[PDB]
């Protein structure tokens, strides 16, 4: 029962912001959920209660899951902050996340400024 739709801002997050992030050389760890067993990560799911990743976000955008851009922005924030909470700040993975976050913020700065719903045929 979660309402979903397409807005101008959600479409921008999909077709502009996610497009840039998905193809980035630092995207690969973030394109699917963290596999805590494979990666040997002690306590990942104790520390991180709301896992998130770009694969999940991309699928949500593709399936018109979100009601508003703010929900999608929240997912991105959770993916980045999860990385910053769990890992040591000097870790390669943190640097990778920071770079993607920077691009995220710079691309979001050109997003349409008033949220308006798009017709979906």
């Amino acid at each position: 029962m979660k309402p979903g739709r397409v807005t101008n801002q959600l479409q921008y997050l999909h077709k502009v912001v996610m497009k840039a992030l998905w193809k980035h050389q630092f995207a690969w760890p973030f394109r699917q959920p963290v596999d805590a067993v494979k990666l040997g990560l002690p306590d990942y799911h104790k520390i991180i209660k709301q896992p998130m990743d770009m694969g999940t976000i991309k699928r949500r955008l593709e399936n018109n899951y979100y009601w508003a851009a703010s929900e999608c922005m929240q997912d991105f924030n959770t993916m980045f902050t999860n990385c910053y909470i769990y890992n040591k700040p000097t870790d390669y993975i943190v640097l990778m996340a920071q770079t993607l976050e920077k691009i995220f913020l710079q691309k979001v700065a050109s997003m349409p400024q008033e949220e308006q719903e798009l017709v979906v045929t």
